[PDB]
């Protein structure tokens, strides 16, 4: 039933008893806990955390606008499915129609509603945070074949349905939002999408995502109560640089030891009297430290190695967020392995979700900001061209018609060696004429 | 016998130590990529975290040590 | 593979030297108290006194008569 008909189990044999029988929970991977989305919302408000979270929605946001109203060709596009394949005037109309329906987030424009750019924004929040991605598709209520809005929804409200005996449902409504503890309502499989970007294979999990922040738990609280223990410094006591202790038989009564403080005061205290010296006639004086004579951070290396393999596990390089990498620089390739697969998934997502719903034709892809690869590609054909491959075939492969002029290899010799061949070809063949002659 | 089979079903599906299902050849695929040739481990395949445990249970533990200041 | 490896010795100066049974006691106190990960970074409370630690290792070892086998 969990993802379809099949001769093995990939669900939980027996079910948690303490779960509500209409769903089955989400729960930690060691089973310490079976509310775990409650906790990981505690860690949602982490500044580490936050701040990977807005760098890598403001490296998608650029992405987030159509190619063909763009200048450069940073953006996103639509395109038939085989790219050999030759476009048509009612089919860039319909792929301009998708993309415009796309950008707006609905059949037409509405000041209210979300832009594909915030859309994203949240998409990629709810991705690192909580692993898991749902949004809501509002079909036309005059044909249910069809579709007219698409926004998003809370994952941490969202479970996976199940029926009488307990099993996850295939048919009809298969998800349901839950707050407070109470179902409010159900989707079916098409009007609620389930993007999981780190699968498990486990019973214990059936199919939910596994989450960085579980992970990092313990990372992330010692990162907290280290800096706790920085700041209380400052926010709590123990701040004293040393006591000043003067012996003498009796303890001075406290009046007389005010009027000390007043002249002490009078004399020395601020930028007035700064630089002078007191006097004091007592037996012995000493003056004990209690803390060094520079204070600084404590703990540094600590910190350091928290957030690199904090970082680590979201595949984000740590000098993006202020903090030395332990090995190696101590970009390009960074971007690759942290933002690209973010890209691909988001673009498998909506293609295989909205795109579904226009037809098989069609698909949805990002393009632009990798002008080397494309570079390198082209070096790799302008080698091969000069000896291997042919004008014409080439242009064939990559989906264009021939050009007039012969199916050329590039290169000024072998130009020559064609034409010395039909000069010379000519030559032989003109004696032909000859042949003939003396018949 | 004991001896592992070949004809029919061969791979055996167990839940909390129960039989469940059974799969002939075609049915179910086996990737294997750290085989071994010893009688001890019959065919299946070695895995990296059996040999690392020891420095695992260390590096976890060296990090409790390190966090227990706290 | 031989012995030498002690880093150094507790002396704890008494007009008696105590019972062993004491000491077994004060060993299964320690233990309990220090031993292991758990309670690592406590610190106990000895009333005798005068306690000495002398030192019969440095502070850390290495390899020896190493440009001697370059």
């Amino acid at each position: 039933s969990l993802y379809g008909q099949q001769q093995a189990y990939a669900e939980p044999f027996i079910e948690m008893m303490d779960t509500n029988p209409e769903f089955r929970d989400k729960r930690s991977y060691m089973k310490n806990e079976h509310n775990l989305h409650d906790v990981l919302k505690k860690f949602g408000n982490n500044p580490i955390l936050n701040a990977i979270i807005l760098t890598r929605s403001n490296q998608v946001a650029m992405y987030c606008q159509p190619a063909r109203y763009s200048e450069k060709g940073l953006g996103f596009e639509v395109r038939l499915r085989d790219l050999d394949a030759e476009p048509g005037r009612k089919e860039k109309e319909e792929m301009k129609r998708i993309e415009d329906f796309i950008v707006n987030t609905g059949k037409d424009k509405d000041v209210d509603r979300d832009s594909f750019q915030t859309f994203c924004k949240k998409i990629v929040r709810d991705t690192y945070i909580y692993d898991q991605v749902n949004f809501e598709k509002v079909f036309n209520k005059n044909n249910k074949t069809k579709l007219e809005k698409f926004i998003a929804v809370d994952p941490s409200t969202i479970f996976y349905a199940t029926d009488k005996k307990g099993k996850i449902i295939k048919g009809g409504k298969r998800f349901v939002q839950v707050v407070d503890k109470r179902v409010v309502a159900s989707f079916t499989s098409r009007e609620l999408a389930m993007g999981i970007r780190n699968p498990r294979t486990e019973l214990s999990s059936s199919g939910y995502g596994l989450s960085e922040v579980e992970i990092a738990m313990k990372e992330f609280i010692a990162y907290n109560n280290t800096e706790s223990f920085n700041d209380r410094f400052f926010s709590h006591g123990g701040t004293t640089r040393g006591i000043l202790q003067i012996r003498s038989d009796q303890q001075q009564s406290q009046h007389a030891l005010e009027n000390f403080k007043r002249e002490w005061k009078s004399s020395l205290s601020g930028i007035n009297g700064s630089w002078q010296i007191p006097v004091v006639m007592a037996d012995d004086i000493k003056f004990v430290n209690m803390t060094p004579t520079a204070n600084d951070m404590q703990f540094e290396k600590w910190l350091n190695y928290l957030i690199n393999i904090i970082s680590a596990l979201y595949g984000i390089d740590p000098a993006e967020i202020g903090f030395p990498n332990r090995g190696g620089a101590t970009q390009q390739q960074s971007q690759n392995k942290g933002l690209q697969p973010l890209l691909r998934f988001i673009e498998d997502l909506v293609n295989r979700h909205i795109i579904s719903e226009y037809g098989d034709k069609y698909t949805f892809q990002f393009v632009g900001g990798d002008t080397k690869s494309a570079t390198d590609k082209l070096n790799i054909l302008k080698l091969e061209t000069q000896i291997f491959k042919t004008v014409n075939e080439a242009r064939e492969e990559q989906g264009k018609k021939p050009i007039e002029g012969g199916d050329i290899i590039l290169d000024a010799s072998f130009l020559q060696g064609t034409a010395q061949l039909q000069q010379d070809k000519q030559y032989n063949d003109g004696k032909q004429k000859e042949r003939l002659q003396m018949m």
